[PDB]
């Protein structure tokens, strides 16, 4: 059985702990590269509207690269914006951000709303979902990536009132989150339904880097967990920055694979604080290796993470969109030529 690996079946055994063959390569957070979106005709920004060329770009950075999946969409604010949060669109280059927080001061009015799956680009998304398994067939994966709950929050509220909130009004953290989460459910189980074999969430915002470990503990773990655990799909956790305060933590939320960045030091470390209870994923810099390069730092820094026992190698949070197609390339051959 180890000779017949699909890459779909690679995934999910790699992120389930499962014996595989060799490390899967793949990207589990945003993959829209500008030398792509120009060889394949599928730009930011209308690729994030356009549901054709949102499959196109997404299938381009694997047919062209050879990354083991397809990932879909390239920003941090559907969900957010289906509820309520107005957005800057961005440009060919940058990302769609948040730039309109509905409920800065208190949650009048914040309920899930009935036609959560018709609002914004939410059909968009779910239509592309399908539309890339029409053109990579059932044995490529599709993994499905969206703003964590925590993130929802924060954009729900302003990141200034989360934070505030996390010490001095506890009860509107709390509802905000638990809003938060039944959205954020409901939109992945949504993606499952369409076609998604993983569910991989980002949720920045959960990061060390912004909130105490302490209040990860206290507050957002739980909701981490609720999701996990009622979404019908193997899932995927990120949180870039330095995680490894909470790394094991990210381990108890019931992810099969945990996506983290550099900066948690080299994919061993990591490794041996979490044990077997989640997969890690990554670990090589986006924006300081892959982005510039070489292809030898990219190829070095990917075999070092392959060597700490890494269970899926990866960028270690988006790709900067002006990563060249080469240096995707180099992530992919770190891989093969690791097997001899
Ligand atoms: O994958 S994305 O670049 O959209 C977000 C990572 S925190
Ligand atoms: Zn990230």
């Amino acid at each position: 059985d180890m000779s017949e690996f699909t890459l779909k079946t690679r995934l999910l055994a790699a992120l389930k702990g499962e014996p595989v063959d060799k490390v899967p390569v793949c990207s589990v957070t945003q993959t829209g590269i500008v030398e792509l979106m120009d060889v394949v005709g599928a730009p930011w920004p209308e690729a994030h509207t356009n549901p054709e060329l949102m499959a196109k770009l997404a299938l381009a950075n694997h047919e062209l690269s050879g990354l083991e999946a397809v990932r879909l969409p390239y920003c941090l604010t559907v969900l957010v914006e289906a509820m309520g949060c107005e957005i800057n669109m961005g440009t060919k280059n940058r990302q769609p951000s948040v730039t309109g927080h509905p409920y800065p001061k208190d949650l009048e009015g914040a309920a899930v709303p009935a036609d959560l799956l018709q609002r914004g680009r939410i059909p968009v998304v779910l239509e592309a979902i399908k539309i890339i398994r029409e053109k990579v067939g059932p044995d490529v994966p599709i993994v499905g990536g969206m703003e964590g709950p925590v993130t929802v929050a924060s954009d729900l509220v302003s990141v200034k009132s989360f934070m505030k909130w996390s010490i001095k009004k506890t009860d509107l953290l709390e509802q905000a989150l638990d809003i938060a989460t039944e959205a954020s459910i409901i939109y992945a189980n949504a993606m499952v339904e369409a076609g998604a074999d993983v569910i991989a969430i980002a949720d920045p915002v959960a990061s060390p880097d912004l909130m105490s470990p302490d209040s990860f503990r206290q507050f957002l773990k739980s909701r981490l967990q609720k999701f996990a655990s009622s979404v019908n799909s193997v899932t995927v956790l990120h949180i870039c920055g330095n995680v490894n305060p909470i790394l094991s933590d990210m381990a108890d939320c019931g992810f099969e694979g945990l996506s983290v960045e550099e900066k948690i030091g080299s994919a061993k470390k990591g490794k041996e604080v979490i044990g077997t209870r989640a997969r890690l994923v990554g670990n090589v810099s986006s924006p300081f290796t892959l982005l510039p390069g070489p292809v030898d730092k990219i190829k070095a820094e990917a075999k070092e993470a392959l060597e700490g026992g890494i269970d899926v190698l990866a960028p270690g949070c988006g790709i900067a969109p002006m990563t060249p197609l080469e240096n995707v390339k180099a992530l992919v051959a770190a891989r093969d030529e690791f097997y001899a």
